[PDB]
């Protein structure tokens, strides 16, 4: 299988600059080359450029929508693209506002594809709920059909299309929603493990529940988009948002895993990692290194090991 | 349904000068601006003044028996009072031992309630077994009816009317109990979970369990006394006793937040915050934080969220 | 019954200098003391003294084979005389290349005994799958019978024995097995419980297993070799191959905590602790606290608590 690497060095989806250096880090710590001592084929298809709109007033509250709309429209034609001939997509974040693009682009090559969303955060605030313009907390609103018209059009997502609905989605980790964000859920019917789901189930059952839920009628493929801020502060301290009592490093591998061996991953995004925000350089290389080793447990690797097929090591 | 804080500032139970400033550090985290926010009515009594009494010698190794005793007569007095009003009494503890005014005030007018304890300590010493003769390792002693007349009458406490059984406790967190007191639970048949019964069950079967057997034959009140230190230290390090190997502050909120759902919560004890423990600030802010959350959480905040009913978002 | 502390102070079984202190480190703290507390009888056989083998050429890859063969064969003379007199054998580490003797001396005397392994890694290299020679790590390749003459004989180890098969053995913890270990566990169907089995079980469940699955049909000695590297490296900083994702404290209590109330412990390895690894004293006071307090759960001391039969503390 292949594998095509994408990076998406943008910040304007909040207020904290950094974000922008999280594929260099994940890159400077090895990613790509621990990805091809896998099983899977590897192609770094190189950070894009993000081209600045000048004069990007901000739209009633939301911030930056015009650049944002833009990388994200330039994203999700490379995804499609990679999509299209056959490949697994893998989004290196800046902040999770990019998610827009990953999966619209994805979407159109696989419109029956479903959305696990490990976060502290359901980022389902719409234009016209969010108390803060950021854009990072917004991308779900973008996508889910159930939302479309309920909010004005923002400047510079007239391209975007609601791809999946509420029955094609689900999150994992919650911990953090603001009331707007917590009436749409519950409104609109979305399925979600909050914390206390995890707690109450461990992280065994909630994924099996999570497939069933997803997986049950048909196979479909799979879009992983993973904010690191879903797992706990001492494991992933380096990002904007973060939430006490989340996912532990054991559990987040637990769902990669998990998720690896359905076979059917189709696209991934490793969200938020922002290399300027560890207090200390311990902190920011704690990040990175989880933040990579999801990545790669994505893709096969296993705690209890691995070992090459056909190689007889007696 | 009425909220009613009372503060209890009191320290005798114990050696370390410090947690009667706990009261006042909960209320400058913004504890009661906070559970405002929730749909219950707040009412915040103010905190209460004790008389000390002086030449309060030791009574063979109790320390300051008599001062102990008035202070908790005198808030047990407070308490059936709210309680009568049927409001929901919530005091902020000083050290542990104010649990016997406060439990004996709310049996006065709910004499069938029962009582959840999350610690790490039984605090079930009698004056006989303490090994030290501090008192707030000994509350539950002076509660129980099994325990009565097993001990020597101790000056201030003539007033105490041991209130409830040993069918009607379940201890949660424990992890360092003394060999008498590790007697007692034993020969009474009390109802525990230790952390090995938290690590084997997971903390969705224990409080799954806690319930049916408090709760099985009759739905009563429930007293929550809930001592701070029965969380690791990482989460509440401003305590005096800590104890490694303890409850997380994911699983702490799991207890409040099923106990939120009962609808039964009628009494609540958060003692032991310490601020002068604190090694650094930050370790007292982290103390307080998690009090408060855990406070918030036995009224009703969720982390899944929260939403205004008959208010549409959208 | 009476328990028998062996201190193996040995350390070519890996590069890092450190390891033969854990004996002395571990005695510090009280470890001999403590035990006495219990309801076991304990004698201190001292730390063995081991002759360095001068000139010993390394064999092929396996570094100072023959230093750590005989320092093997001493230690497993000491053993399995103090087992012959029906007591409990307690081997303090340097590094756990020292299992071989341990487990060797043991099995002489109780033939019929099973393994819990609790590691990080499999300890499984052959000498011709290692990358590196060092032993520590190839351990379990010279006990198993179904590794015999898969691999040259080394100088120093024709004394060995292979004394236990591939099904009296079990693996928790393991999170870091290399390719060829991985390919031999699987090809000799060896029972383990990785993290992932640990995360998606529970650490209740896991010892229920493993139980049921080592001492179903028979019940049997037991030997449990605790590689301090099991934990996490937050519990136990203090060691030569530290690795994220690991059993808790509280975990690792609880696996001791069910070993003593089987009543079958008749052999234990405390390995791997290494004082001079620790990035500030606290790092080491950490790690040796820990390993001493699993020890002594191993020998009764419960979380619950303990008290002493006969006495009426009331
Ligand atoms: N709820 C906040 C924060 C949302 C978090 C977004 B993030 O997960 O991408 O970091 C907002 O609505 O702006
Ligand atoms: N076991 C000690 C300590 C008891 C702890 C009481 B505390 O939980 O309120 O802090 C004693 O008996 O004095
Ligand atoms: N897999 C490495 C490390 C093995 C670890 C051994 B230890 O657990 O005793 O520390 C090697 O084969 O040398
Ligand atoms: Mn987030
Ligand atoms: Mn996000
Ligand atoms: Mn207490
Ligand atoms: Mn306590
Ligand atoms: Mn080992
Ligand atoms: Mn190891």
């Amino acid at each position: 299988k292949p594998i095509e690497i994408i990076g998406a060095p943008f910040s304007k989806g909040q207020p904290r600059g950094g974000v922008e250096k999280g594929p260099a880090a994940l890159r400077k710590a090895g990613l790509v080359e621990k990805l091809k001592e896998t099983e899977y084929n590897v192609r770094d298809h190189g950070d894009l450029a993000f081209v600045d709109v000048p004069n990007d007033s901000p739209f009633q509250i939301v911030k930056n929508p015009r650049s944002v709309g833009k990388a994200n429209e330039q994203l999700a034609a490379v995804v499609a693209e990679t999509q299209k001939n056959g490949t697994i997509s893998v989004v290196l974040g800046g902040d999770h506002s990019m998610a827009i693009g990953s999966i619209s682009g994805h979407a159109r090559v696989h419109p029956d594809l479903c959305v696990i969303w490990v976060d502290a955060h359901t980022d389902i605030n719409t234009p016209l709920t969010t108390s803060s313009g950021n854009l990072h907390g917004q991308p779900v609103a973008f996508l889910l059909k159930e939302l479309k018209g309920k909010f004005p059009d923002v400047p510079g997502f007239s391209w975007v299309t609601p791809c999946i609905s509420a029955k094609d989605i689900v999150y994992i980790g919650l911990r953090d929603v603001d009331p707007g964000e917590h009436y749409i859920i519950k409104t609109l019917g979305i399925k979600y493990f909050s914390m206390t789901e995890v707690d109450k189930l461990g992280i065994g059952k909630v994924m099996e529940e999570t497939f069933s839920y997803l997986l049950g009628r048909k196979k479909r493929p799979i879009h992983l988009s993973f904010d690191v801020d879903g797992l706990d502060p001492v494991f992933t301290p380096a990002t904007g948002t973060p939430v006490v009592g989340g996912l532990s490093y054991r559990e987040g591998l637990y769902i990669t895993e998990e998720i690896y061996k359905t076979g059917l991953l189709s696209g991934l995004d490793i969200m938020e990692v922002n290399p300027t925000l560890g207090k200390t350089p311990e902190e920011v290389t704690r990040t990175v290194n989880t933040a990579v080793a999801l990545t790669l447990s994505c893709f096969g690797t296993k705690r209890e090991g691995n070992h090459k097929p056909e190689t007889d090591y007696l």
